[PDB]
């Protein structure tokens, strides 16, 4: 089913980098111990065998080539030193390179575009490993950004990116990509990039080193290097993964439902009525108890002072709520989750505001026997990523499979329309399906 064409590796062009450090915040300290981030990008092109080895192999080697002299934390190494004083860094070193596998698919390509469930595991040979930790004397060094390139002959191309969270946020990877592509679609150019673009800003604009301490003790870095295992995705499985469409329209008129119902809630938006709904689903499809629902906020713009969207590096907070399954299940369900999640968020957007940058309670309160974390922000269009072949035909998420969340992105015929992905068994499959469908 997947045959590997290529395993290579791709640097910058020879004398444009030296070696180069990137100091990391409490921001990027948080992740320490993610697990990989791994997406899909799926297109729709006649390619054969023939074409996709003459022109698509070089032309994504040399393209990302280029974008790597622009953006060197994609091609340096997260390093962690135990010592408790030498805090964990960014480093890039001349010889770095990043994986990049090309391979080849016999998979029907449009029997994993779709929309309706197909097998989580079809997908996991789609994304590349993030790649094996280098142990030194004084420190272990991990790889944050590896790319696979796959072949469906005659049929497209999927472009699989792995990264670790401490590389940066979703803002992060949307400015490397809009950059790659530019200089893919420009024939392997930057010239366009240099004149147009949006060049990523490495200076250290958010100094808090109290945080920066106590983040990383919360992430436990004197035992770091004995811990760290790596996390790869891999079958077999009987989970499905199946994307949900909440059109502008449906969302406006569930909208008008929480404004008319309640007339003073502070915050609603068009992700807070489509996280509520979604919500709604989750809590009738468990039948379960007491359920918590996140999701990520970027920071920058409600930093004081605000950080500029280019800022290279992680600027992202979050918010949560917490909910008994049954106050959430239903029509008047999805208006207490619309409430709750509009409360807790007017609240830590006001947190913010104020300038609030921190932030077994659960063991006392009560243990969740659901929780589920959005990945994804919306705004950021990943549907318009254009390496020269056109907009991609489906995105996916493919490391929501790993733990207690789903995605939700806009869409590219629309976006004002969202897209939300699910993997989950196939038993609760079937019923999710109709409890979303039939709900609306």
């Amino acid at each position: 089913i997947l045959t590997v064409l290529e395993q290579s590796q791709v640097s910058p062009p020879p004398d444009t980098l030296g070696d180069k450090s990137l100091q990391l915040t409490f921001f990027d300290f948080f992740w320490l111990r993610s697990p990989p981030i791994n997406n899909l990008f799926f297109y729709e092109l006649p390619i054969t065998r023939s074409q996709f080895t003459e022109t698509v192999v070089p032309n994504i080697k040399h393209s990302l080539s280029i974008t790597l002299k622009h953006f060197y934390p994609f091609v340096g190494k997260l390093v962690v030193y135990p010592a408790p004083t030498k805090k964990p860094e960014i480093c890039y070193v001349e010889g770095d390179s990043v994986a990049v596998t090309f391979a080849e698919c016999n998979l029907d390509l449009n029997e994993l575009t779709g929309n309706h469930p197909r097998n989580c595991d079809k997908f996991y040979d789609l994304v590349p490993i993030l790649g094996e930790s280098t142990r030194l004397s004084d420190c272990i060094k991990i790889p944050l950004f590896s790319v696979q390139v796959t072949l469906f002959p005659n049929q497209g191309i999927a472009i699989g990116i792995t990264n670790h969270h401490c590389l940066g946020d979703a803002s992060t990877r949307f400015c490397f990509l809009k950059a790659w592509t530019s200089i893919a679609r420009s024939g392997n150019n930057d010239e366009s990039f240099l004149a147009n673009g949006t060049r990523p800003l490495y200076d250290r604009i958010i100094k808090y080193p109290m945080l920066d301490e106590a983040y990383l003790k919360r992430a436990k870095v004197e035992s770091f290097n004995e811990d760290y295992v790596t996390q790869s995705l891999a079958g077999p499985s009987d989970k499905l993964r199946a994307t949900f469409i909440l059109t502008r329209a449906v969302i406006n008129q569930l909208k008008d439902r929480v404004l008319a119902q309640l007339p003073t809630l502070e915050y609603v938006s068009s992700f807070t009525v489509a996280c509520a709904y979604i919500w709604s689903c989750i809590a009738k499809s468990r039948n379960d108890k007491l359920q918590l629902f996140g999701f990520p906020i970027d920071r920058r713009a409600r930093m004081k002072p605000p950080i500029p969207t280019a800022y290279f590096g992680n600027c992202v907070g979050g918010c949560a709520a917490i909910a008994k399954t049954n106050l959430l299940i239903g029509k008047e369900g999805f208006i207490t989750a619309a409430k709750l999640i509009g409360e807790n968020l007017h609240k830590t957007l006001t947190d913010y505001k104020d300038g609030v940058l921190k932030d077994n309670d659960l063991v006392s309160e009560g243990m969740p026997t659901t929780m589920t974390w959005v990945s994804g922000t919306p705004k950021l269009r990943f549907y318009d990523m254009d390496f020269g072949w056109g907009k991609p035909k489906k995105l996916e998420t493919v490391s929501i499979d790993h733990n207690g969340a789903i995605s939700i992105n806009s869409c590219k015929e629309s976006n004002e329309d969202l897209e939300i992905g699910v993997c989950i068994s196939a038993t609760q499959m079937e019923d999710f399906v109709h409890i979303f469908d039939d709900g609306l």
